[PDB]
């Protein structure tokens, strides 16, 4: 079990205006910290946020929010559901601020909601450098489906926030799961996004700022084209074939929509080839990294958490210890160890 802490200082908040927090297990034993970003869709207007607000509430309030949650998968202390990581310290940060974990736009007499999740992550790293985290030798900031996104949005400016307090030996790294996302043509027919950023004053790694400017800062949210911009190690989890991807795509077999398919598959792979640290299997899914059976899935025989220990490994080829690991096969399923 992990516990609740609620934000010591109260104007970091979820949409609505209550406290943001984080839910964190402690390992005196370890140097390691793993900050988790959950996921959830976002909402980029007036009318689609107070829909959000009465059917999926705790993705934009505190006000009742549980005192423990159970870690599972990447976030288990257990050995045996947790071969990578099972002694690291655990940090659960919820997600309640609907902007893909960009934002830093506080509530006020023109804003219904506040969208502060940039503000969010800088203000968990900040009080929990008094709880250990400044012994830290490695910290991971690991997120799932929008908090996978947030992951390749805010790696650069944690690393840039502990070297400014004066933490310059904490290595940051970041672990993007089911976060990689094509602005491809639909199968049967960007612009929430755009709106979104404006909604939210949405912020974006600098890097990338620089190259797209004004106006033209949704492109940072794409992973193959922010990825090259990063100075931080970044593995990255991504399914061939992700459920969110076919649903904003509009698909729900004959040549035209098998065509379709196969192509965005081979589209994918392509953007991977040339990131050394990621794994990417042939299956219609979505998310793995805090799924407790997140160690069945292999490619090319290695598992996700071996795959992750070979990249800690890199980070001191490795023989028989790969990290690169993306599937060929050119259909949903073609990967035996794909979840049932
Ligand atoms: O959160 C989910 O369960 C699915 C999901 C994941 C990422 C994005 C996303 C939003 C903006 C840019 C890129 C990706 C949207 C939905
Ligand atoms: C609380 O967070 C806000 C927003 O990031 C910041 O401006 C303020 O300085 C913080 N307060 C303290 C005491 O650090």
């Amino acid at each position: 079990d992990l516990r609740l802490h609620l934000l010591l200082n109260t104007s970091v908040t979820c949409n609505d205006g209550s406290p943001a927090g984080y839910y964190l297990k402690e390992s005196r034993g370890s140097r390691r910290w793993l900050l988790f970003l959950e996921g959830g869709w976002y909402c980029f207007n007036r009318e689609n946020c107070d829909s959000r607000y009465d059917t999926m509430r705790r993705l934009m309030s505190s006000r009742d929010w549980p005192r423990t949650r159970t870690g599972t998968g990447i976030l288990s202390s257990q050995p045996e559901e947790n071969p990578y990581w099972w002694n690291a310290n655990m940090v659960f940060i919820p997600y309640c601020s609907s902007d893909v974990w960009s934002g830093a736009s506080s509530k006020s007499e023109k804003n219904e909601y506040a969208f502060m999740g940039a503000l969010i992550i800088q203000e968990v790293v900040r009080e929990l450098l008094g709880r250990g985290l400044s012994g830290a030798k490695v910290l991971l900031l690991a997120g799932s489906s929008a908090g996978g996104t947030g992951v390749l949005l805010n790696v650069d400016r944690v690393a840039e926030q502990l070297e400014k307090l004066g933490y310059p030996a904490i290595q940051v790294r970041g672990l993007a799961d089911s976060g990689w996302f094509l602005d491809n043509k639909q199968y049967r027919h960007t612009e929430a996004i755009r709106r979104g950023i404006r909604y939210w004053n949405g912020v974006v790694p600098e890097r990338c700022r620089r190259q797209f400017q004004e106006g033209e800062e949704w492109n940072c949210f794409f992973g193959y084209k922010v990825y090259p911009t990063l100075r931080s190690p970044v593995f990255v989890v991504q399914w061939l074939f992700d459920e969110a991807q076919l649903t904003v795509d509009n698909v729900h077999v004959q040549e035209g929509l098998r065509l379709y398919i196969q192509n965005l598959g081979r589209e994918l792979r392509h953007t991977l080839k040339d990131v050394p640290a990621s794994f990417a299997p042939a299956c219609l899914s979505h998310e793995i990294i805090i799924r407790s059976h997140w160690t069945d899935v292999q490619v090319k025989g290695t598992s996700l958490p071996r795959a992750l220990h070979c990249w800690d490994r890199s980070l001191h080829p490795l023989k028989g210890c790969p990290v690169h690991l993306v599937d060929s096969c050119p259909w949903p399923h073609c990967n035996p160890s794909c979840p049932t």
